[PDB]
């Protein structure tokens, strides 16, 4: 019998049984109601297949030669420009593009893995934009540049940034433009954590997990230890909160 096989992306595409006098296999799958086909020098699923949408964009799926990774990208009716792609890597996660008339991108979404997102729109052939990082339960919102993305978040007289670098690399810094409150802030990229300081005392630690969230723990009043246990940030709101 024909096999399916499990693709990353949610898609499943049909390999046939046997191959044909030139040692080929035909691919077929459906996705969404597109049907598309082709034909693979391998016989586990991999390969590519096409189509095209209804309006007559052409559609192609490129699936790796292991079955780890998916490409599903449509283009112009004469298939010279692309319109979008979406690539669902081995983790699971994906990045979902729009590109303009000239081919250059001006959305991407990332999906990681755990759901949380990176959404970049209006980007320009800088590569700037517009940055929302989607965690579980709120939203931080500021500007994409080739350098780095940067997030903002405000409170009082407190601004507190989170920067993720063209190279990935979280970063975060506070600024209190108000110099009576003596606040101040300390990165550590060893754990990921942003330690505020009153008064050159420890008030609080902000860790940026590996996990997309955010917690915070306040440290006994001698400025020195923490204190209880550390509460994972639920909305927005609670950000806020902390820079009070």
């Amino acid at each position: 019998n024909s096999v399916s096989v499990d693709l990353p992306g949610s898609m499943k595409v049909l390999v046939s049984k046997s191959s044909n006098a030139d040692g080929k296999y035909d691919l077929i799958a459906t996705v969404d109601a597109l049907e598309l086909s082709g034909t693979s020098d391998k016989n586990n699923g991999s390969g590519v297949l096409e189509g095209v949408k209804a309006d007559a964009s052409k559609v192609k799926l490129t699936i790796s030669d292991d079955l780890g990774q998916t490409t599903l990208e449509v283009f112009k009716s004469d298939g010279s420009t692309l319109v979008s792609k979406k690539v669902t890597s081995k983790d699971k996660s994906s990045t979902e593009e729009k590109f303009n008339e000239k081919g250059e991108v001006s959305e991407k979404i990332i999906t990681r893995a755990d759901g949380t997102r990176l959404e970049y729109t209006g980007i320009k052939s800088d590569g700037s934009g517009k940055a929302k990082e989607v965690l579980k339960g709120y939203v931080l919102e500021g500007t994409l540049t080739a350098e780095k993305t940067t997030l903002v978040v405000k409170e009082g007289t407190v601004t507190l940034s989170k920067n993720i670098s063209k190279s990935g690399a979280v970063s975060v810094e506070l600024n209190d433009t108000d110099s009576s409150t003596k606040k101040t802030a300390a990165w550590n990229s060893g754990t990921s954590t942003l330690t505020i300081t009153v008064n050159s005392k420890k008030t609080k630690d902000l860790v940026f997990t590996s996990s997309n969230t955010i917690t915070v723990q306040q440290y006994d009043s001698n400025g020195t230890s923490l204190e209880g246990s550390a509460v994972e940030i639920t909305k927005l709101d609670e950000i806020k909160n902390a820079l009070k």
